């Protein structure tokens, strides 16, 4: 069709930029998934990107981490106003955190992300995380305003494993992938994943690159630009905020099925993408957030998903809500500031993208 082959053109513009591969995955009204591709998986070897290469799909992982805590809230045993101090009674301030804040990014409590070392071999506790958290991150007072955060997302996954007596992982997988058959989908903290399947990361030597978020000593030198930054940061460290590995594919069957309210009872549906309030993530789209899911505006449309950024893998997930479309683009392309072309730059094919869908049906 027409759309396909502007799509396709769009993706190979966005490679030709310098983006090493890109991956998507578009669901339209009334119609199958069509996945589409440019570039390549692994720059080295020159293998081509295909719909089956599986990516880290970093804090798109939040979503999913919410839709656990919203089933158990649907099983009756949490309830989304009640305080975390039945979890987490000594963490400061838990009086004043109702389990809610922990998905809304309005918590107020001290992050990680900027001082976790990105490269390393350490096999992360959840628990530790959350130390950490507070041993060099700063604390807010809950309901401070808007800013994202990792830690919220930590003790969510804590939750969800104090209330089913298991790993996260297990809620995930018995209450999400199996059911939707999701078969290309693993939780990185608990579970092993086919690395030989898995697209590698590129993160590039970028002259844009001046304020870097993630602490990347030990990167060496890079090679042809970029340095191979897969297998650089244990998927542990990002725990409940971002330890999944998926497919596009794969993520357009949950956001279908999230949407067509397959998963979520109405409430906490409603919870999940309605019950909003203004939110910003530095580079991005965001305008809003509700309980596990941002707002994204793209001009005239707007998706309901999620951004992920994890060294080399940067994704863009979501539902058009007015025009029933869901989609996930991931580049194999990134750098550490937000604001370079190679984080922030992810936005533009997806800005073409819905555009073109917004003139097929004119
Ligand atoms: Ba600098
Ligand atoms: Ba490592
Ligand atoms: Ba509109
Ligand atoms: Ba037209």
């Amino acid at each position: 069709s027409d759309l396909n082959n502007a799509i396709q053109g769009i993706l190979d513009d966005h490679v030709a930029r310098g983006v090493v591969g890109v991956s998507l995955a578009l669901c339209l009204p009334g119609e199958e998934t069509s996945l589409y591709q440019s570039g390549y998986a692994d720059k080295f070897n020159k293998m081509p990107m295909t719909g089956d290469h599986l990516f880290r799909i970093a804090s798109c992982t939040k979503s999913f981490i919410a839709t656990g805590l919203h089933l158990l809230v649907q099983d009756g045993t949490v309830d989304l106003d009640e305080p975390i101090t039945r979890w987490f009674p000594d963490l400061p301030k838990a009086a004043q955190m109702p389990v809610r804040i922990l998905l809304n990014h309005r918590s107020g409590l001290p992050d990680f992300e900027t001082s976790m070392p990105m490269i390393s071999d350490k096999s992360w506790t959840a628990q530790e995380i959350v130390d950490f958290s507070f041993r060099h991150g700063v604390q807010k007072e809950p309901w401070h305003g808007m800013e994202y955060s990792n830690t919220g997302y930590v003790l969510a996954g804590m939750i969800i494993a104090h209330e089913t007596g298991k790993p996260y992982s297990d809620h995930l997988r018995s209450r999400i992938f199996a059911p939707l058959g999701m078969k290309d989908t693993w939780v990185g903290t608990h579970e092993t994943f086919p690395i030989e399947r898995e697209a590698r990361g590129y993160m590039h030597a970028a002259a844009d690159d001046e304020n870097p978020q993630w602490d990347v000593s030990g990167a060496g030198d890079p090679v042809d630009g970029v340095w191979d930054s897969t297998e650089w940061f244990p998927l542990s460290g990002a725990n409940a905020a971002g330890d999944m590995v998926s497919t596009p594919r794969d993520i357009v069957k949950f956001l279908n099925a999230l949407f067509d309210g397959r998963i979520l009872d109405q409430k906490r549906l409603w919870e999940m993408k309605d019950n909003i309030k203004p939110a910003f993530f530095p580079g991005s789209n965001t305008v809003a957030n509700g309980h596990g899911l941002l707002l994204m505006r793209y001009g005239s449309s707007e998706l309901k998903g999620h951004l992920g950024q994890i060294p080399g893998h940067t994704s863009i997930m979501g539902r058009d809500e007015e025009t029933g479309a869901a989609l996930m683009l991931i580049q194999n392309s990134g750098a550490g500031d937000f604001e370079s072309f190679y984080l922030k730059g992810v936005n533009e094919p997806v800005d073409r993208v819905l555009e073109a869908i917004k003139n097929s049906r004119s």
